[PDB]
């Protein structure tokens, strides 16, 4: 799975590090950059899925097991990529947990855990890759955002608050690191069809279909987005074709955020 | 006692207002302004001597609670006590924050966690605490203090600016989550506010203070310095019935500094 | 009709100039500022309605007939207010025409006419009031905006494009005039119930009610906004309580723009 | 012939692209970049000698039409001619504009009207002209050239910045109006782009040019000057199938100058 027929020569050999890379959207990033000839390291909690995917993709892929709550382990993972391949060229902060939770019912421990799996690792990963980027004079960071806080969507307050945090963090880190040659942008998907979003309804295909159609009806473009649409955008945001873009959101949502 | 405005909002009289970080700077100006409108104002602060001092000045319609907002249990205890004394909160202002500077490369996990606790976490928990009483009544208002710093991509204080950007999003989603219960939530987003605390920080460099002040004036569209009263004027409006149809929105009081 | 029980001493005696002031939202502005003790001049195409309203409100109101397409006449109207009462303190650019029109069917003459009635007069009114404001060292301008272009609403492309134009014009005029002491903001309503929005369905009360309920269902707050909600916000944006606010949008829409 | 990128978009081959203000500066870079991808590129310009010159360089997959975009009849005639030659437009880029400076107090009605005609009106009429052919096919893309100038509240060019803000809104509403017919509309929003035309304007003040250039670099987050190729890189992406799910959106290429 190439995800596109477009060919970016500027991606060849680049070292790309993707958190949450073994399944879903992060898997599509891993696949797309490997297809462009990048050297792609990815982290995931699921060791069996990660190992499977790196074995399938071969030697220009590198899977490291990592719980992104564990910042020591995250830094260990970054140092290991650096020792294997040199400074990271492209970091994609993608790891997230989007489970539904009622506002009235969130405990302090729940809040902490969700901020940690959704927001904290993205700061520490940027902090880890930065010195290597600055030594070279170039690098790019892509924070996965979400239109859900833009549209004020209820029922997952920690996830949407974390994603809004990353919106801010892109803008300030863009200024703080830009003088070192690092560009930082957010890739902000709409409602992406995934095997996991679909697994949730395995005995209500009426319900799945109805919910899918509702997104199509609300969207401006009348087809379902998928992980390839996200990977198309990530390739552009990593390539030299976006060398002067920083501090910005790039939204791939078929119009769902403008209703 | 300082009024902050000559405007009179009859809709503010008797309302129960709760302001975190209320004993100094901006939060102090909110406490003063609502007391002057005849509200029943409870406020939280770490500084007990400052808190006790401010409540001494303002008298019996003010109520000072010692609270470390990092302690969520104590935050909820503070809210429960206000409720038992005065009835459901009408107006919550999430104002407590810590804006110390810190280079990205210097931030440890411990520091990050502590700043998220002081800057962001309490604001959710306070809204969570006041909401059920507001919903029982059918009405209420929440003001999250935001900041133009993340909009302007300001460097060198990543934990503060990231917490502030977080609250921008939390305003929008809680506005949907609670609107059907009659609660409106908006963010009050100040520019560069002159305070005695920001000014105490240069007490041996008057040249430097004045230079920095003028730099704000030159960057701003309006050529005077904003102060705490400007923030309090806006807060009275966001709490009053004059803003009853407004929710999920930023209201920015910054003399144009965010548009340069 | 006071529109509020709030009392702004800083509005007393201020000279307020409102375009489209004889009916609908602009009428509510005229009423609210007269109640605060302002000296309120207003312009409208409807001379009979304008004369009626100024006669009812008495001597601190002043109605001038004006077709806002006619910029000569607009400037004449401004000069006359200035000669009567002195420099304008508060300008509200409110005149607009929001009729529904299909994209596919707009002619060049239609486009021109709609840009002229929706956008052009707001620039020329600001330009007319500015020198008087600057002489004094203070003044405020409120451009009526609209959430319709934010929500990408179709079927009235000239109206929504004009309102988006005014969004920009607020920001740039705020910088260009701010050094003279003039603050410029946009007041951006959501779906405001008016006698005119309602007159459109005088034999389909089912249809009116259904459409009203649809706004309530989409809104975050579950009640209909009306012209008083807009006038409450205008009073604040004109008063000294907003002296340091400029360049900004203030949206009064019950959450309709965030869905 | 200048490629602007080494990237290869097979989805651009044979597509029919139509660019207003195409014979100089940025629009010239778009014309060049799409020709290099194997598109069939028609472009409009007032400057016939410049247009004829550029089409001479680029050869038979380019097509130069003399057009004053103030003449809506001629604009529609230009579109009809492309359609009869090559089939429905796949990609429209609304790029023609005039960015001359003008103090607010200096603007006459005649000037305002003329600048709205040159900066905004044609963009609507071009989208209107290309839309039915795009809808018959089921697909198409529109790029409105926007500007960070109104976002940054830049003074002294009110007609230009107001027209640009207009196009920001027109992107969002046309995206809803046409999306169901398979057409996506987005705005490409450049920062301070170095061009031979912006540079010709200082040919006797090299100090002044360099000073102004460095001021952009100091204000930007990225410390190099953007050029027309940066805009063209972004346009290829917004026209290609790689952006097929993107619509109603701004894509800003400005090295951070809009966030200060």
């Amino acid at each position: 799975n190439r995800h596109t027929d477009t060919h970016y020569p500027s991606l060849a050999d680049k070292v790309v590090l993707i958190s949450g890379g073994a399944s879903g959207i992060g898997r599509a990033f891993v696949e797309a950059f490997v297809a462009q000839g990048s050297r792609v390291a990815f982290l995931d909690l699921d060791a069996e899925a990660g190992q499977g995917l790196a074995h399938a993709l071969g030697a220009n892929s590198l899977f490291l097991p990592c719980d992104v709550r564990d910042i020591e382990r995250l830094k260990a993972c970054v140092a290991e990529v650096e020792r294997t391949w040199g400074a990271v060229d492209v970091l994609i902060n993608n790891a997230a947990r989007d489970d539904r939770h009622a506002l009235a019912d969130v405990s302090v421990e729940y809040w902490d855990e969700r901020m940690q799996t959704n927001l904290r690792h993205a700061f520490f990963a940027a902090q880890a890759v930065a010195p290597g980027m600055a030594r070279r004079g170039s690098g790019a960071i892509i924070n996965m955002g979400s239109i859900s806080w833009m549209r004020g969507r209820p029922g997952m307050v920690c996830y949407t608050t974390a994603k809004a945090a990353l919106n801010g963090m892109t803008r300030t880190l863009a200024r703080e690191l830009g003088g070192q040659g690092i560009r930082i942008n957010s890739l902000v998907p709409g409602a992406i069809r995934t095997e996991r979003q679909d697994a949730m309804w395995a005995a209500d295909p009426a319900g799945l279909e109805a919910a899918s159609q509702a997104f199509i009806d609300q969207q401006m473009l009348k087809f379902r987005l998928d992980a390839s649409d996200c990977a198309r955008l990530a390739l552009f945001l990593a390539s030299d074709d976006s060398r002067g873009c920083t501090g910005q959101n790039f939204v791939v949502d078929a119009g769902l955020s403008i209703q």
